[PDB]
């Protein structure tokens, strides 16, 4: 009959990353089947006052603690790879530095449940950190890998700072795109979205006065939130002081929704996306964050991005729409901090 | 202190996604009385499986795609906008022995199910561009039933990764005149460093660009345009390749091995597509051992695929073993 989107698939497409997702809106659904940490551990690595599996000891920190990964993938001291135009085998060089952040002492305890200060004090070092690797590398990328679904066995949160003397995929492609809209609309392309995500509100989840999450509409996993500042934000390091001490709040609201809607500590991998350090005017940037979690229907179901995913394009059951509404319908205050 | 590829970190290009990945090389019954697939048994919808002999197809019972679905209207928003998809999904079962795995199979079991493969492909492109085969097998990649299958699904627009590769073939093809994997086989078959399978027809490496640990890239030997162009040769010889490659990536850990894989070959657009060449890519989670994982997360989903171990070490590892399953042995 009539397209509705709620209804019949369709594709969307991610502005971004110039690609498409596949969304299944009303998938034939199968026949329903059914219905504590220490704040210290001797043997965890990243616990203060301990020593790491190099000999090297932590100090008695007590907030954020940042040194460099005694297991760097990259150096900034490698030779350069030769120069080549094979069209078939080609290499590039490649410098750059690994640091892991340490967000708290606290072994047990994970974003959601720090307090503001606290999580200022994590914004201030990945600013700091920023500010000071971007001084030799065009690109740093701070994220977060947290939960055993993504591979973690150390509990301890965390997160690390990767700084690269080349633009990485994403970032490259994410410039151009940006780049590209910004000549043709004169206006950055996420500042444009967030304000007709304000003006709509159905993927909105968390809304403080200088921060916006959204489950974006080219959204590939099933909860996956992009934070957004309001205002035109170029890096983490031009925020000021308000937008940061504001960045906390929307930080702790977003990563408690996601822990309260399983009732469970939500896994997901996480990086903020500014411009780069390559000496261009980069007015077309948006600082953003993007968060992408595994889990799909319980604390303990998972989506895989295999198959067909891997082999052509993202495919997804739950609209965008549909997980923003399921965010919004569970509490902003951590389940352990409420008592409830 | 010369730049050497063996200890340090660099990148290599991705011909066929357009992409760099960042290489740091210094870092069961036969017959299960429950089972949706097995022959002559229920499926949730209560149709029954017919006592089939060989491969068994049938329409995927939750299919994802419609073959009528509306189309969604035209947009040029340049934020928002979608478009309309239509196709369908069918599930292949290899066999009907539930605990016989590609590698456990027969050459000619296994040349019976390159014949269906074939068939399918032949049949949904007459209706759509894209013919889309492929495997997702073991627990790692989210699989609950063991029953050996695969699933075919037909798409009435060009996914992504086909997209993109169809225009990097065509552009190479523009400018060197020949196509891309035809001369890429070429080379690799010239060189060794990366060969893991090499059959009269078909050659089996650990690309110069892989992104899993494990992942291969097997190709025919001539240039083939899809995989109902193979001649019964290279069919006959594809299914060898085939038991050889699983075989060898059984024989690492020593247990099934987990992986996605699928071919990619021209799409049905009515094009001129020379610059095509017909492979399919193996994408192996395993890292170290039979339970210690590749996880694609973090750093790769937020800039770019990292690797510790180089594609030419991993074929040195796949070479390695036998090519005779450890349960044929
Ligand atoms: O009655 C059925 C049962 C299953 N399937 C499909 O067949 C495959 C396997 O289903 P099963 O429960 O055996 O394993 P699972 O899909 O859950 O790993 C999947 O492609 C399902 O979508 C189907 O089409 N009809
Ligand atoms: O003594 C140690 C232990 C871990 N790490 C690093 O911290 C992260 C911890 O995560 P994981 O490897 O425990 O999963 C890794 O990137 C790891 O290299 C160190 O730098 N030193
Ligand atoms: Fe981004
Ligand atoms: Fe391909
Ligand atoms: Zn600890
Ligand atoms: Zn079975």
């Amino acid at each position: 009959t009539q397209f509705n989107p709620v209804d019949h698939p369709h594709r969307r497409y991610n502005p971004l990353t110039g690609q498409w997702i596949l969304v299944s809106p009303h998938r034939a659904k199968r026949p329903w089947e059914g219905a504590v940490l220490p704040a210290h551990d001797p043997d965890c690595f990243l616990c203060a006052g301990n020593v790491r599996v190099t000999g090297d000891k932590n100090p008695d920190y007590t907030g954020t603690y940042v040194f460099t990964n005694d297991f760097a993938a990259l150096m900034s001291d490698t030779p350069d790879a030769p120069e080549s135009h094979d069209p078939l085998m080609r290499c590039q060089s490649a410098r750059g530095t690994s640091r892991v952040i340490c967000f708290s002492p606290d072994h047990s305890k994970t974003l959601p449940e720090l307090s503001v200060a606290a999580l200022t004090e994590i914004v201030k070092t990945w600013q700091e950190q920023t500010a000071e690797l971007g001084k030799t590398y065009p690109w740093v990328q701070v994220f977060e890998n947290k939960g055993a679904a993504m591979g973690c066995s150390n509990p301890h949160p965390h997160g690390q700072i990767w700084a690269n003397s080349f633009l990485p995929n994403e970032a490259e492609r994410e410039d151009r795109l940006q780049k590209e809209y910004f000549a043709e609309q004169k206006s950055p392309m996420l500042v444009d979205y967030v304000q007709r995500e304000l003006a709509d509100g159905s993927r909105t989840v968390v809304e403080t006065e200088h921060w916006l999450a959204v489950v974006p509409y080219w959204a590939a996993w099933p909860f996956e939130t992009l934070l957004l500042p309001k205002a035109h934000v170029l890096r983490i390091t031009d925020l000021t002081d308000a937008q940061r001490s504001d960045l906390a709040l929307a930080l702790k609201k977003l990563t408690s929704r996601y822990d309260n809607l399983f009732q469970c500590s939500f896994p997901y991998s996480m990086g903020w996306h500014g411009a780069p350090f390559n000496g261009e005017e980069n007015q077309h940037w948006q600082l953003h964050a993007h968060f992408y979690p595994p889990l799909l229907r319980s604390a303990t179901v998972r989506k895989f991005m295999v198959g067909y995913e891997m082999l052509a394009e993202t495919q997804r059951d739950l609209t965008a729409e549909q997980a923003a509404e399921r965010l919004r319908a569970v509490s902003d205050i951590h389940f352990r901090e409420s008592g409830v």
